């Protein structure tokens, strides 16, 4: 399984895909390098996520993601359009 | 905001897709008739509650029982803007 956030941007720039990437880990209190096997696909950032002491799981993560999407679209000028959890 | 489930369906009856739905509503605890707005749209179910983000979570933690109650597979489970 992996997390994702689908942008209004086709393609998605690796750069920014990791600003999201920054952006939610600084609200979620987790470490961006947690977020592990990152890759921009089309406009999607797909990503996993390492054991943290927080103990947060992809589930989490990407739930916190579509919370503050508000944020992570001011502060990157993307849409954020969808945000979940694929096989 | 809306929810939504990609299956490997080519496309998603709609049938299938309601069937998704009364077994998640079981699973959350709330009637199936609390799931509003719904379609199929290609592979996809979409719907809103009469949160998303917890029944999204729930569609995760019972994928298995989905899948093999339904005959498909859930390719993709989130929420949409
Ligand atoms: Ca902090």
């Amino acid at each position: 399984e992996y997390g994702y956030i689908v942008t209004d941007q086709k393609p998605l720039s690796l750069a920014a895909g990791v600003k999201l990437l920054e952006i939610l880990a600084e609200h979620v209190h987790m470490s961006s390098g947690s977020f592990i096997n990152i890759a921009v696909v089309g406009p999607a950032l797909t990503f996993r996520i390492r054991h943290n002491e927080q103990n947060l799981s992809l589930a989490d993560v990407t739930q916190q993601a579509g919370l503050v999407k508000s944020e992570l679209e001011a502060q990157t000028g993307l849409q954020i359009l969808q945000t979940g959890v694929g096989q």
